[PDB]
C-alpha cells in the first residue's frame, strides 16, 4: 500500500510540516506532518485530491499516506519536486530579466485565478479555493521560470455550506507581513465570500512588487528586501503591520525611475490597483492574468 520512498534531505519547513527531497523507487517532495497537525494535512489533502484543481501553476499531487513510526504516526503528502525552490530565495540570489518578470508574474496570476475560479478552463464547475497565506516563500519556481502554488494548510474551500459563525474564529489567518488592510483591521464582510479572494489579490500585489524590485528593466536594482523590510521587524505582529498598512497607508516603495520602462510601468499600475485599501477597487486575479497576456508585444 505504501510507496517505495527514501527520504534524502530536509529542504523546507512550513508552519505545520517539514518538506524533504526524496527518492521514489524518481525525485519527489514529501511533506511530513506530525499527528498533532492532522487537520492541516487533511485540509491540503482535500484540495490536492480535487481533480478540478489540476493546473500547470498548481503543485502536482501524487498521493497522501499515513505512516506508522516507532514514536507514533506521521501524515505525508507526496508531490512533484521543484529543485529551484521558493521565489523569495530565487529573488534574493538573482536579478531577473523583463521576460522572467512577465513569465513569473503571469503564471502567478494564472495560478491564483485558477484557485479562485468557479470553473475549470474547459467550463466544468469547480470549488473556488482561497489560499489565505500567499507569499514569496510559499511560491515554487519551476525549471521553466514559471510559478507554482503550494502550502494549502490555511486554505479555504468556498463551500456553499460554510457558516458565517465558523468563519469568525478562524480569526486572522496567515502571515502578518502579507495581510490585507481589511484583515489587519478585522473589517471583513464575513457575510460574502469573494471578500476572501480580494485578500489573496492584495498578497499577490506584494509578491508582484517583490518580482518587479529585482527586475533589471527598472534600471538600477537594489538588494532583495521583503515587503516593508525597512519599516517592520523580522517576524512582525498584526499591530505593527496595521500601523504601517492601515494607519500610515504604507505600501512598498515604487521609485519614479522604475516607470521609464513601459512594461514596468504597466506592472506597477496593475499591482498598485491590487493593493488598494478598498478591496472592491482591486482587480481580480483573472484581470491581472489578462493584463500580463497584453504585455506579449
Ligand atoms: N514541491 C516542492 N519541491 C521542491 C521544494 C524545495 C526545493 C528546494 C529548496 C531549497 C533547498 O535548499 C526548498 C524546497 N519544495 C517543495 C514544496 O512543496 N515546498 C513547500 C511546501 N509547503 C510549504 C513550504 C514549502 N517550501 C517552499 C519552498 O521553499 C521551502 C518551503
Amino acid at each position: 500500500e505504501l510507496l517505495p520512498i527514501e527520504l534524502d534531505t530536509l529542504v523546507g519547513k512550513g508552519r505545520f510540516a517539514e518538506v524533504y527531497k526524496a527518492k521514489l523507487k524518481e525525485t519527489v517532495a514529501v511533506k511530513i506532518f506530525p499527528y498533532e497537525e492532522y487537520a492541516s494535512w487533511k485540509t491540503e489533502k482535500d484540495i490536492f485530491s480535487d481533480i478540478n484543481l489540476k493546473h500547470e501553476n498548481i503543485l502536482q499531487f501524487l498521493t497522501a499516506e499515513e505512516r506508522k513510526t516507532e514514536l507514533g504516526k506521521q501524515y505525508w503528502l507526496i508531490t512533484a519536486f521543484h529543485a529551484k525552490g521558493n521565489l523569495q530565495e530565487y529573488l534574493t540570489r538573482h536579478v531577473i530579466s523583463w521576460e522572467d518578470l512577465r513569465k513569473l508574474g503571469s503564471s502567478l496570476a494564472r495560478g491564483i485565478a485558477h484557485l479562485h475560479s468557479d470553473h475549470t478552463p474547459c467550463g466544468r464547475p469547480k470549488m473556488p479555493i482561497v489560499h489565505r497565506d500567499l507569499k514569496s516563500s510559499n511560491i515554487l519556481v519551476k525549471n521553466d521560470l514559471t510559478c507554482c502554488l503550494c502550502d494549502f494548510g490555511l486554505s479555504l474551500r468556498l463551500d456553499p455550506t460554510l457558516s458565517v459563525d465558523d468563519l469568525a474564529n478562524s480569526g486572522q489567518v496567515g502571515t502578518a507581513r502579507y495581510m490585507a488592510p481589511e484583515v489587519l483591521a478585522s473589517a471583513m464582510n464575513l457575510e460574502n465570500v469573494e471578500s476572501f479572494k480580494q485578500t489573496d489579490v492584495y498578497s499577490m500585489a506584494l509578491v508582484l512588487w517583490e518580482m518587479t524590485s529585482r527586475c533589471n528593466a527598472v534600471g538600477e536594482v537594489k538588494d532583495y528586501e521583503p515587503p516593508f523590510g525597512s519599516k517592520v521587524r523580522e517576524h512582525p505582529c498584526v499591530a505593527s503591520m496595521a500601523d504601517n498598512v492601515l494607519a500610515d497607508a504604507g505600501r512598498p516603495e515604487i521609485p519614479s525611475f522604475w516607470l521609464n520602462h513601459q512594461g514596468i510601468q504597466m506592472v506597477c499600475e496593475t499591482l498598485t490597483e491590487c493593493w488598494d485599501h478598498d478591496p472592491e477597487a482591486r482587480l481580480t486575479a483573472q484581470c491581472v492574468a489578462e493584463r500580463f497576456s497584453e504585455l506579449e508585444h
